[PDB]
């Protein structure tokens, strides 16, 4: 027995279809899961809506996370009351049957199902552009300073449709997020889109979730991850195939830089394509009729327009967080609409 008969051995709610809980909610069904517990689609008889609910384990490294998210997604919604900037909405928490609940507004799908749901062939560049347009929003808010957060997950899985039929979107998942000022964490963001200052031990700041939104943003008009490493040797390997050797002036300074290189004064790998040599220019189809030549012969998808998106993201795959591009300014970047 777990929690007097309410809890399974994973630290999880045992969800039971029907439920009624504060003389409030009737709880329907599950429709999502993860590391962090369960969330369930529930009917707020108070409000006359239906919500979803964040059901988080029964164990305190659990509870934690998530009383960081509580704090962060409060500060965030009280400078967003009109609901303009693309983070989901938390409406309020609770404690219940030693579970920390939070309700919000109910979503959709997220942006991993909707790969699957093209068979990983990728959306298309227009749709690419409508995704871009709101998260390049979001992380202008973000960096706003009375904020100053860092998402520290950004993925695919992390973002999610609004509704089934329509492009808008919301950010979700502030467990691991931090703030601006003291370094705490120093091992952060899943692999495929963790950035070079992480991968190198190097000081970082809000600039980590740009390189992260130019990662997304190829993987959702290809189908599949732009650097998919099996550890981070091979993470490191596989930037460098497409970007080349980082400049001397940040491995001069990295921790971690004879993890990956070797030092005429110049830096090379430790004994893969040759650096350089696997083309985001050929990876997009810029001049080939986009990924795996399918986009040739549609609407929406030129040279012209290729060329635009291809210079966007290069700007947020730079090797210096100095002067990678900032939201304000990808947004005011051709590759949008007037
Ligand atoms: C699944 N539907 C759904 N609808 C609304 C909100 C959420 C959600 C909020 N925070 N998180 N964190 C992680 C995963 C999902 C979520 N989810």
């Amino acid at each position: 027995v777990y929690n007097d008969g309410y809890d399974d051995d994973n630290y999880d709610y045992i969800v039971k279809n029907g439920e009624k809980w504060m003389d409030r909610y009737e709880i329907d069904s599950l429709i999502g899961k993860g590391s962090f517990g369960q969330v369930v689609k529930a009917y707020d008889r108070v409000e006359q809506e239906w919500v979803a609910i964040k059901i988080i384990k029964n164990k305190k490294a659990f509870l934690n996370q998530a009383q960081i998210e509580v704090r962060l997604l409060e500060l965030m919604n009280k400078h967003d009351t009109e609901m303009k900037y693309y983070i989901v909405h938390l409406k309020r928490h609770f404690m219940f049957r030693n579970h920390l609940c939070l309700v919000f507004e109910m979503l959709s799908y997220n942006l991993y199902d909707l790969l699957r749901n093209t068979n990983f062939r990728g959306v298309s560049l227009n749709l690419t552009r409508k995704f871009a347009q709101q998260m390049c929003t979001a992380l202008l808010f973000l960096a706003t300073p009375e904020l100053s957060i860092i998402h520290c997950d950004l993925k695919p899985e992390n973002i999610l449709l609004c509704n089934p039929k329509r492009s808008a979107i919301k950010i979700v998942d502030f467990g691991s997020s931090c703030q601006l000022g003291q370094r705490i964490y120093q091992y952060i963001q899943s692999r495929f889109y963790r950035s070079p200052e992480v991968l190198l031990g190097m000081p970082y700041d809000l600039a980590i979730d740009m390189w992260s939104l130019g990662c997304i943003l190829v993987e959702m008009h290809t189908g599949e991850p732009l650097f998919s490493g099996a550890n981070e040797v091979d993470q490191m390997n596989k930037i460098v195939e497409v970007l080349g050797i980082p400049p001397a002036h940040i491995l001069d300074q990295a921790p971690k830089a004879r993890k990956f290189f070797e030092k005429d004064g110049t830096w090379n790998l430790k004994k893969y394509k040759p650096p350089g040599t696997r083309k985001l220019h050929n990876i997009l189809g810029v001049e080939t009729g986009g990924p795996g030549g399918r986009r040739a012969g549609e609407s929406g998808h030129t040279v012209a327009d290729y060329l635009k998106f291809k210079d966007l993201i290069l700007r947020m795959l730079d090797y210096d967080p100095k002067t990678r591009i900032q939201p304000y300014y990808a947004l005011q970047h051709s590759f949008f609409k007037k």
